[PDB]
């Protein structure tokens, strides 16, 4: 049977809508998985042309992030104790900046105040062609044979053409590209306690066979990591779910901008991952958090209650 849920996939498609209009966007997608097992439980795309979520690769800007800082952990080129200089710098005449100066930043700040400086340094920290093994691993440029027509592979230049800039804006996400599906697909390396799950539109009654990328320990620290971007402090605080831990990154792709959202909930023990895409938003802001955030809460907290998930801290 389709591992399709209607209420989810009502639920995804009305929120998506919702916030489609409000910000007056051209387009937006949805996906929701089930962290565990990688089934396909909602996938939404308005309007409903054709199947977005599988067809359009995008740049996935800083949702890629939290992968470059867990494989940095994974291989011990930093640990969470380290402070790492976050100053901006130039690599010959292209900058590398965040939106603010932080001075110096742990590998929780990196993750919390998306820093693009301090992902840099941590992807540096190896050489282009194992990065670009990597990025390969967790499926950019790999088709995902979903049997939708048009179906993209995403971009993965080969690490023998990067210049260093590029390998650089690539581990904060510029330079690669991949479908929204490909990338809820890479989250569920986080969520399966470091397996990276192939995806199935079937039901699957125990967790199919994946392929281990990161530790088990790096996936749950890289996990309690991602509770900060939705806590105050955070950049995607409004992403926050009443009642949940919710392990999420924000993001803005410019094209004009394309706004990300992605999280997982409960952030311990994740049950569901929901990723959200807004393409080109014109009113009421167009920060991943902003405009992505609030459809990425409405859909979580309604997916965590269709599916009987009890919160695990106190309502507010």
């Amino acid at each position: 049977m389709l591992s399709l849920d209607q209420r989810i996939q009502t639920l995804a498609y009305e929120e998506l809508n919702k916030a489609v209009e409000y910000h007056q966007a051209k387009a937006g997608t949805v996906v929701v998985l089930d962290a565990r097992t990688g089934e396909i439980l909602a996938l939404a795309n308005t309007p409903g042309g054709r199947n977005r979520a599988v067809t359009d690769m995008i740049e996935p800007g800083a949702a890629i992030k939290p992968f470059v800082i867990a494989k940095a952990l994974d291989a011990g080129k930093t640990d969470l104790n380290e402070r790492l200089n976050t100053q901006p710098y130039k690599i010959g005449p292209s900058p590398v900046r965040d939106t603010h100066v932080y001075p110096s930043l742990d590998v929780r700040g990196i993750m919390q105040k998306s820093s693009n400086v301090g992902t840099s340094k941590l992807s540096a920290r190896f050489g282009a062609e194992e990065m670009y093994d990597f990025y390969h691993e967790l499926g950019i440029g790999v088709r995902m044979h979903s049997g939708f027509p048009g179906e993209t592979a995403g971009l993965l230049r080969n690490w023998r053409r990067w210049r260093p800039i590029e390998q650089a804006t690539m581990s904060f996400g510029y330079g690669l590209q991949l479908s929204l599906l490909q990338l809820a697909r890479a989250y569920t390396a986080l969520t399966h306690d470091g397996v990276l799950l192939p995806l199935s539109f079937e039901k699957q009654a125990v967790a199919p066979q994946g392929k281990r990328i990161f530790k088990e320990s790096t996936a749950r620290e890289v996990r309690n990591l991602m509770v900060s971007v939705t806590e105050p402090g955070g950049t995607g605080t409004a992403g926050a779910v009443d009642g949940f831990d919710v392990g999420a990154k924000t993001g803005t792709a410019r094209k004009k901008h394309v706004a990300t959202f992605i999280g997982f909930a409960p952030a311990k023990n994740p049950r569901v991952i929901v990723a959200v895409t807004i393409d080109e938003p014109t009113a009421h802001g167009y920060y991943g958090g902003v405009v992505a955030g609030p459809p990425f809460k409405k859909i979580m907290g309604g997916s965590l209650n269709i599916l009987g998930i009890s919160p695990t801290k106190p309502l507010t």
